[PDB]
């Protein structure tokens, strides 16, 4: 089978926020072979954090809606790390007026991408 790792296994803008503040952050996500970097923005020079698979202890489907309110766009996936609940999905953006037509699958790909890169981390079973 072909064996080449191109590099960046995801990469696009993304928006997460914990069960803390929900301080929902947008930033262009990026996602490899070893840990999820994240990019302040797109024409940044460096990165403004990187999230380590390590930190990573499970990765669930959006269940809990108790933090934001019933008029607020939900997430796609929760990343439960070693210091709150991590929350990745759409972002709050609903009204008429030149309509996009996308946030379905751009969120799907992610929570699996993810979940496969994430395959190196200690969570063997």
């Amino acid at each position: 089978g072909s064996s080449g790792s191109s590099g960046t296994l995801r990469e696009g803008w993304v928006v997460h926020y914990s069960n803390k503040d929900t301080l929902r952050k947008r930033h262009y996500w990026r996602l490899d072979c070893k840990c999820i970097t994240l990019f302040q923005n797109n024409t940044t020079n460096r990165y403004y954090k990187e999230i380590p698979l390590s930190e990573i202890l499970t990765v669930e489907s959006a269940q809990n809606f108790s933090l934001v309110p019933p008029g607020t766009n939900p997430h796609c996936f929760e990343i439960v790390t070693a210091n709150a609940t991590y929350f990745v999905g759409e972002m709050p953006g609903g009204t008429p007026g030149g309509p996009s037509g996308q946030g379905a699958e751009a969120a799907r790909g992610w929570e699996t991408a993810i979940r496969q890169a994430l395959m190196s981390g200690p969570s063997s079973g």
